[PDB]
RNA sequence: AAUUUCUACUGUUGUAGAUGAGAAGUCAUUUAAUAAGGCCGU
DNA sequence: CTTATTAAATGACTTCTCTAAAGGACT
DNA sequence: AGTCCTTTACT
């Protein structure tokens, strides 16, 4: 039945299985004996300050590298000439000529770093353990002699003489590197990868530098005035200091202007990530401290400037900042306030501010407390003279208003039209000029809803009483501080002390709006000398004198939220090495004694067993003849890996050459490279083009030398005739699929169990729950994979290989063994629907059991379809078989809404909707949950919590063990159905949405191996002949729009849509003035009442209306009912009753049908259009929600859609609505693939016009 | 309320489904504080 | 609501490896 | 001349 039979097998992929390792005997008192767990967590701790160490010389590295680095200026504007061109332009002139500017640009970086002295040793054991000689240990003995202090900034370093003693540690253990090596290799790669400091430079950084050079040439031709250049000359004169003008090429430092920053060639200055600091503050500006006022950057004047003009085009020349150099550690150039290092820090920091605020005495000699309540009982007596004080006109002007009078906006237009009773906003406002203006506001506003001068100073004539609020709990803070009085504790951001933190918020939450308060009447030395105003002095003296000494609270807060905040340290898991510096590295039987580990299998369990170091020839062919006997099944793994490399490395080896022999016919071979396309030349020669004859030639030599090898006969090679092959990766990949075989050795159990006895073998028990004796029924996926890895099926033809380099881990114990329900006491059951309501276990049940021991654990990389290997063209085999098939396939599509976290339509060739339902609650799920509901307040949670300075809880194992629930249930539809998936792409136009991502990812990668559980194992579905239906994931780029099954379609105008006209929104109606609504309507073609049917009817053409791009004659009623949200909840509004409650205000007659079409555009009211603009709005507004979709667009039979009221095969809401119209650009993109011809290319690229086409015209 | 680990579980020393790991780097977002500004509050 | 700066946090994205045996250094 | 940790081979 399924269209997928042939799509298994298609192509190999990496996965790693994870079990826990059980000691068996007496391993494990064996392993502490020798305090091998105890070791092995300090070596882990090591290793990261190793790590650490090193970058901080690959960290010198990268910059004396740099600042070296100069790139020739016409080299750069060959790259952005060609680099705007490959905007507006397609050709391949142009992408020839960019990858060849930006590859130039890439090797002149790459020949830069290459040559340097540093660089040779920067990966070898030279590093570290110098033979003879080692980089490392000069480099901190050139730095500790130099007086430079590496390691003031980690602190699990002291100084540069324990970070010797940590490198020092490494002594034996270079190769441990090899991998953190990689991800340094990575570091500098010429590739076009995103790791390196070249791609950084070229790929991220010269484009965004690019960009701001058009930005910054476009901005002074629109609005040359946007940016104050000679304050940004005197604020950013630092970062604008630059040794080299590469334009010019002077030496000399000095402060550049913006039109040398913006110079292509002084690109060179911003390569390190000091000169990323500088150019990304003359975008960002920087904090001072002292300075109350920042000192701004390009990016905020064109802000201010295009909210001063309301011009809203200047937003499209928002300067892009600089990405960070890579590995570069880096401070700002703007302030940063001091950190607090322990809880120690937090007691005393805050006693001293709250201290100083009791302490502190006016000019006067008043406290804080006496100067405020003096001041303000005198403003509420009026005994003030009001011009003498002012209020700030600032947003602490608009808070007023809001916190008093419950809107914002009302002190403002109160002196607006008391002014008027061209006139600039005003610094400050007198606290008269706002007691009048109101009070001639109340006059003319409504004596119940009216906003007194009097409210305004009862707010104020308050704020004594926030200090006795402060005053006990300033006292009860006393309490807690001794808790915490602690030189290095750090122990308050341990979740326990939650409810402490919660009072220590408070006061400074208090403290701080308290500030907020005062704040409105501060008169900031800001030097502007435009204008002074003449206040009460004595007033303004020792206020002023009181606000400066709370303002201290504002770095206070800072630094406690930012001590308070901080994620409390947790012990994870670490790596075992049990002695060996390449412990699994490799599983094959020659490297048994130098990587430790083996396998075992004894009655259907399986064993890792790792030999003592000291006792690694416990196993050799001696010791596995006089034990042979019926115990044990040892593993015995031979592999031939990476054919490509190893047969080179091993018969032109200089130690074995001369045995193999190879002819000067076939030397000629390999150092020119002629048995490949794109192979490398032996060093000294030069690549030569590709020939075939010389490839079978070479191809021979191999066999020849594989049978002459003396162990790799063994393997049983069967390749097919060398006059087959076309090219040399076709042979290496016979000789891969075949270098892989598995063998088992029976071993004496009274053998393992005595050296087990004796600490020479720790052996374990591979051990998953599936394991258990008690375990019947469905093993996970996992424990299928594994077991397959050594089953006599999978051993004849390999599907499932096992990798080298598996690691091993331990994880101490968490949280306490509780016993949380003892045995035989009931337990209640938390599904109201099961038949049992409670249950009760012969057995104690544990709480996170896994967690209250300590564990071993084995973490085993496997390779699946291991034989057949690679997929290109895949999607081409996909659509293959779907244009043959098209006729049966199905379009599954899935889109989100609001309501919805994900929603579904299954729909047929022809349109009609098979299964449509929802996902916000699974199944087939025996314990319904609204997971929409579940994720929506694990998110409220969130946002509460990081308020509250508590703990963030992570959201996404959550969600993602939530949509492993659905891609099952869309894996199983997919198969039954036959179905592609379509989603849709990311009319339409970010949590909700990364739920809906998060799906589309989880799908994709259970889409590249599909195993049913149920299938048997020999057949398709099953484990050896798994479902591949997606091509593999790589990037979200090279992915483009399709996947394999998996379909994107642009998602433009699929929830507003009729589903049975194809009827579309696109008149946009919106009111700005008489004429052009009277020029509107007008445009129309008629407008009439139905008589026989109770409605209005709009008749028209899109195309008489302004935009272009609209197409079609339709009739527009308004029948049914409607939705709005106003701000008082929504109300049901009729906009056919709407209408007959306008036209009888204006005296037109409509109750015989007459088209009313003149009269409207004939009147002049303003009134009059707003609200029939408006009932027009809700004419054409196809969704309501508080949910359902409605139609004013009658089919054939002149009935209305209703999606209250829908078939089967229709939508039942807006919702779905979207979800179906997803899965009818699904059904056009299953039309292009069936009428696809042979050697064309697909087009999936859908617009909007060929959609409204298809779905306008497929039902009329 | 048990787990290689995750989710929901009682599915009975576990049940269903999911599960590519280690290292490395980088980016995006949230919330808070702060600076200057906009509008038919939030 | 914007444009910015600092801090603390969670999350998601692109790189590398998933080896046997040659070869050399200390012994 | 044996042990065993480091490079090696290519693309
Ligand atoms: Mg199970
Ligand atoms: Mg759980």
């Amino acid at each position: 039945m399924s269209i997928y039979q042939e799509f298994v097998n298609k192509y190999s992929l990496s996965k790693t299985l994870r079990f826990e390792l059980i000691p068996q005997g007496k391993t494990l008192e064996n392993i502490k004996a020798r305090g091998l767990i105890l070791d092995d967590e300090k070596r882990a701790k090591d290793y990261k300050k190793a790590k650490q160490i090193i970058d901080k010389y690959h960290q010198f590295f990268i910059e004396e590298i740099l600042s070296s680095v100069c790139i020739s200026e016409d080299l750069l504007q060959n790259y952005s000439d060609v680099y705007f061109k490959l905007k507006k332009s397609d050709d391949d002139n142009l992408q020839k000529d960019f990858k060849s500017a930006k590859d130039t640009i890439k090797k002149q970086i790459s020949e830069y770093i290459k040559d340097s002295e540093k660089f040779k040793n920067l990966f070898n054991q030279n590093l570290i353990d110098a033979k003879k000689g080692s980089d490392l240990i000069l480099w901190l003995k050139q730095s500790k002699d130099n007086g430079i202090e590496l390691f003031k900034a980690n602190s699990d370093i002291t100084d540069i003489d324990e970070a010797l003693e940590i490198i020092k540690s490494f002594k034996g253990w270079t190769t441990y590197f090899k991998g953190f090596h990689e991800n340094r290799k990575n570091v500098y790669s010429s590739n076009d990868i995103p790791t390196s400091i070249i791609y950084r430079i070229v790929d991220d950084n010269l484009p965004k530098f690019l960009e701001n050079k058009a930005k910054y040439e476009s901005l002074k031709d629109k609005a040359p005035e946007a940016i104050n250049y000679e304050q940004i000359k005197k604020d950013l004169a630092e970062e604008l200091t630059f040794d080299i003008d590469y334009k010019t090429s002077e030496v000399n430092q000095r402060v550049f202007s913006l039109d040398e920053v913006f110079e292509i060639a002084n690109f060179n200055n911003y390569l390190n990530q000091s000169g990323i600091t500088k150019f990304n503050t003359i975008i960002g500006g920087k904090f001072v401290n002292g300075e109350n006022t920042k000192r701004k950057g390009i990016n905020e004047y064109i802000n201010l400037y295009s909210q001063q003009i309301n011009d809203k085009t200047l937003k499209k020349y928002k300067m892009s900042v600089l990405f960070k150099q890579i590995l570069s550690d880096t401070e700002s150039k703007s302030f940063v306030i001091d950190k607090l290092e322990d809880d120690s820090d937090v007691v005393t920091t805050m006693q001293s501010f709250y201290e100083q605020i009791a302490a502190f005495k006016t000019v006067e000699e008043k406290s804080i407390k006496e100067t405020l309540s003096l001041l303000f009982d005198d403003l509420k007596a009026q005994k003030l003279d009001l011009s003498k004080i002012y209020f700030k006109n600032d947003k602490s002007l608009t808070d007023l208003s809001q916190q008093v009078f419950d809107d914002y906006s009302v002190i403002g237009t109160a002196v607006l039209e008391y002014i008027t009773q061209k006139t600039e906003k005003a610094k400050y406002l007198s606290l008269e000029t706002i007691k009048l203006a109101l009070e001639e506001f109340n006059k003319h506003r409504d004596i119940d809803k009216q906003c007194r001068f009097e409210e305004i100073l009862a707010n104020f004539a308050a704020i004594p009483m926030i200090f006795d609020e402060i005053a006990q709990n300033k006292d009860n803070l006393a309490q807690i501080s001794i808790k915490y009085q602690n030189q290095g504790k750090k122990d308050l951001l341990q979740a326990s002390a939650e409810d402490d933190v919660k009072a220590i918020k408070d006061l400074l939450d208090q403290t701080n709006n308290l500030l907020h308060k005062l704040k409105i009447f501060h008169i900031s030395q800001s030097e502007d000398k435009a204008n002074i105003l003449d206040k009460d002095e004595h007033f303004y003296l020792v206020f002023e004198e009181c606000y400066f000494e709370l303002a201290n609270i504002v770095p206070l807060y800072n630094k406690i939220r930012n001590y308070i905040t901080q994620k409390p340290y947790s012990d994870e898991k670490f790596k075992l090495n049990f002695e060996n510096s390449t412990l699994a590295n490799g599983w094959d039987k020659n490297k048994e004694p130098d990587n430790t580990a083996i396998l075992f299998i004894k009655d259907d369990k399986y064993y890792l067993g790792v030999m003592n170091k000291k006792n690694n020839k416990i196993f050799d062919d001696k010791a596995i003849k006089e034990n042979k006997g019926e115990g044990y099944k040892k593993i015995v793994y031979k592999l031939l890996p990476g054919a490509n490399k190893m047969l080179p490395k091993v018969f032109f080896s200089a130690k074995s050459i001369k045995f193999y022999n190879p002819s000067e016919d076939i030397l000629r071979i390999r150092n020119h490279s002629t048995h490949t396309k794109n192979g490398s030349p032996q060093k000294g020669y030069e690549k030569f083009e590709f020939n075939i004859e010389d490839c079978r030639k070479f191809i021979d030599f191999y066999k020849q030398s594989i049978s002459k090898h003396p162990e790799w006969k063994d393997f049983g090679f069967r390749f097919s005739d060398t006059q087959r092959y076309n090219s040399i990766d076709e042979f290496y990949r016979e000789v891969e699929n075949q270098g892989y075989k598995l063998t088992f050795e029976n071993i004496s159990e009274s053998y393992i169990d005595s050296v087990v006895n004796q600490g020479k073998l720790y052996l374990f028990q591979i051990y998953n729950k599936d394991f258990s004796a008690y375990s019947k029924g469905r093993p996970n996926l996992h424990t299928l994979y594994w077991k397959a890895l050594f089953d006599e099926r999978n051993l004849q033809d390999v599907v499932y290989k096992l990798n080298g380099e598996a690691e091993l881990f331990y994880r101490k114990q968490s949280i306490p063994k509780k016993i949380t329900h003892p045995a035989k006491e009931a337990i209640a059951n938390k599904n109201k629907d099961n038949p049992k309501k409670e249950s009760v276990f012969e057995y104690d049940l544990i709480k996170d059991k896994r967690f209250t021991e300590d564990k071993f654990f084995f973490h085993c990389p496997i390779t699946i379809n291991f034989k057949s290997s690679g997929a290109n063209k895949f999607n081409d085999e996909i659509n293959l078989l779907l244009k043959e098939k098209a006729n049966d396939v199905h379009i599954l599509s899935i889109d989100r809404g609001e309501r919805h976290l994900a929603y579904y339509t299954l729909v047929d060739g022809k349109g009609n909707i098979i299964k449509q339902d929802t996902f916000n609650i699974i199944g087939n799920d025996r314990m319904k949950t609204n997971y929409h509901d579940k994720l929506a307040a694990i998110e409220k949670d969130r946002d509460s919590a990081r308020k509250d300075w508590k703990k963030i809880n992570n959201i996404k194992e959550m969600k993602e063990g939530y949509l492993s629930q659905v891609v099952h249930e869309i894996a199983k539809l997919v198969i039954e159905y036959n179905a592609i998936v379509v989603f849709a792409d990311l009319f339409k136009r970010k949590v909700e949405k990364q739920v809906y991502q998060k799906l589309e990812k989880m799908l994709i990668e259970k889409l590249n191996y599909l195993v049913f559980k149920d299938n048997e194992f020999d057949k398709t579905g099953g484990v050896l002949r798994a479902y591949q239906l997606t091509a593999p994931f790589e990037t979200f780029k090279k992915m483009g729009k399709q996947t394999g099954i998996i379909y994107y379609v642009p998602a433009g105008f699929t929830s507003k849509i009729c589903p049975v006209t194809g009827f579309v929104n696109q008149l946009y109606p919106k009111y700005e003035s008489v004429s052009k609504s009277q020029e509107f309507f007008s445009k129309f073609d008629k407008i009439c009442y139905n008589l026989d049917k109770g409605y209005f009817e709009f008749s028209f053409d899109y195309k008489n209306f302004g935009d272009k791009a609209a197409k079609g004659k339709w009739t527009i009623a308004s029948f049914g009912s409607r939705l709005i949200n106003f701000r008082n909840d929504t109300r049901e509004v009729y906009p056919t009753k709407e209408l007959e409650k306008l036209l009888k205000d204006y005296s037109i007659e409509y109750g015989h049908g007459e088209c009313i079409k003149a009269a409207i555009c004939g009147e002049s009211d303003k009134k009059f259009f707003a609200k029939l603009t408006s009932v027009l709005n809700t004419i054409l507004q196809m969704r309501n929600s508080k949910d359902y979709l409605i139609s004013p667009v009658a089919d054939v039979n002149g009935n209305f859609f209703d999606s209250r009221q829908a078939p089967k095969n229709m939508p039942q809401d807006a919702d779905a609505n979207g979800a179906y119209h997803i899965g009818l650009k699904g059904l056009m993109l299953l039309g292009r693939i069936k009428n696809n011809q042979e050697g064309k290319k697909l087009n999936l690229v859908i617009k909007n016009e060929e959609y409204f086409e298809f779905v306008q015209n497929r039902n009329n």
